[PDB]
DNA sequence: CCGACAGCGCATCAGC
DNA sequence: GCTGATGCGC
DNA sequence: GTCGG
């Protein structure tokens, strides 16, 4: 936290132009920038100095040169001053209301928390569990309970075919000590690029968490994707654990390695390597990487037998998920 | 200057 | 019903 | 908003 003035900062801006402005590429300018910022070793002592690092250009170095100055960002203290746009960006705090559905609700008169709950009957299914858990989502996970959950996890999708293999990834397998979520990557083999050999493979593991109480509820749910809610279980008189975000992943049990390293992230790690891949000529997605041939067309899906291959084929030395969390 | 900015599953909708 | 575009989230 | 060619 050298600089985290400086992120916290540009992370407000980003989520400004994501939420308010529905301006993307400027979303994604401002977080690169706060990225790079974070894993600067060194307190930033002006604008310039910061301007040497890729993805700060010339209108950030001079919003860090007013923060620098002054302890805060004319900029933001107006945004934060506006009704409107301060609404539209509670409301996309919500699970399921996005930039489009924040303003709609606002141009309503939905404005509040009260305003969610008077008008739960405008939600669709996923907004009204977003908004059900509000509080609970807001939390974060101490890897301790992260733990139990894995255990559970692990535990009731043995039980239902020895043969899966879940692994939890994302922020946990990077080593957080406290997680947002819980993300599970499940493989089997009656499931591979070649053929699927089993119906409802997804299905049952979800189906089994249900019936112990694990999951309580379901934001959507397809063939390879699951988005719900789960709760750790808790002992006699104790307060209950707070509900919890999951996703799980089901991937072709030959891609595991492309998976499990989009799916240990972080987003903003993924989107460097991924640019990074399309500059030496491949693309990198959650099955497969595959080389662009001339006319920038993906080719045939490469060997992968580990993680480190694909490092190796976009000429990256290998990080371990730890050294991932940009 | 100016294109290019990672990649994709699921829910929902308009149009047929 | 399907297809393609859009919203959303990871 | 940033930037490589
Ligand atoms: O845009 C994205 N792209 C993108 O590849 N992923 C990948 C990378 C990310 O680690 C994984 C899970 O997403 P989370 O939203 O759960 O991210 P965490 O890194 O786990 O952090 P937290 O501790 O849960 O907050 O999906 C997420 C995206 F959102
Ligand atoms: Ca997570
Ligand atoms: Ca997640
Ligand atoms: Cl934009
Ligand atoms: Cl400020
Ligand atoms: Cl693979
Ligand atoms: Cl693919
Ligand atoms: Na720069
Ligand atoms: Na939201």
């Amino acid at each position: 936290t050298l600089n985290g003035g400086i992120t916290d900062m540009l992370t407000e801006l980003a989520n400004f132009e994501k939420n308010v402005s529905q301006a993307i590429h400027k979303y994604n300018a401002y977080r690169k920038a706060a990225s790079v910022i974070a894993k600067y070793p060194h307190k930033i002592k002006s604008g310039a100095e910061a301007k040497k690092l890729p993805g700060v250009g010339t209108k950030i170095a001079e919003k860090i040169d007013e923060f620098l100055a002054t302890g805060k960002l004319r900029k933001l203290e107006k945004i934060r001053q506006d009704d409107t746009s301060s609404s539209i960006n509670f409301l996309t705090r919500v699970s399921g209301i996005g930039p489009s559905a924040a303003r709609k609700f606002v141009d309503e008169g939905i404005k509040t928390l009260e305003d969610l709950r008077k008008n739960e009957d405008k939600l669709n299914h996923h907004q009204r569990i977003g908004l059900k858990y509000f509080g609970d989502f807001e939390k974060r996970i101490p890897r301790e309970e992260m733990l139990q959950m894995q255990d559970i996890v692990l535990n009731e999708v043995k039980k239902v075919d020895s043969e899966y293999i879940a692994t939890v990834c994302g922020s946990f397998r990077r080593g957080a000590e406290s997680s947002g979520d819980m993300d599970v990557l499940l493989t089997h083999p009656s499931f591979t690029s070649e053929s699927t050999k089993q119906p409802k493979l997804l299905h049952q593991v979800v189906e089994q968490l249900q019936k112990v109480h694990f999951i309580t509820d379901t934001l959507s749910k397809g063939e390879t994707k699951f988005m719900g809610v789960c709760q750790l279980p808790s002992k006699n008189d104790e307060k209950e654990y707070p509900h919890r975000r999951i996703d799980i992943r089901l991937i072709p049990k030959d891609q595991y390695y492309c998976g499990v390293l989009y799916f240990t992230g972080s987003d903003i790690f993924n989107k460097n390597m991924r640019a990074h891949a399309l500059e030496k000529g491949f693309t990198i997605n959650e099955y497969t990487i595959r080389p662009l041939g001339v006319t920038g067309v993906a080719g045939e899906p490469l060997p992968v037998d580990s993680e480190k291959d694909i490092f190796d084929y976009i000429q990256w030395k290998y990080r371990e998920p730890k050294d991932r969390s940009e």
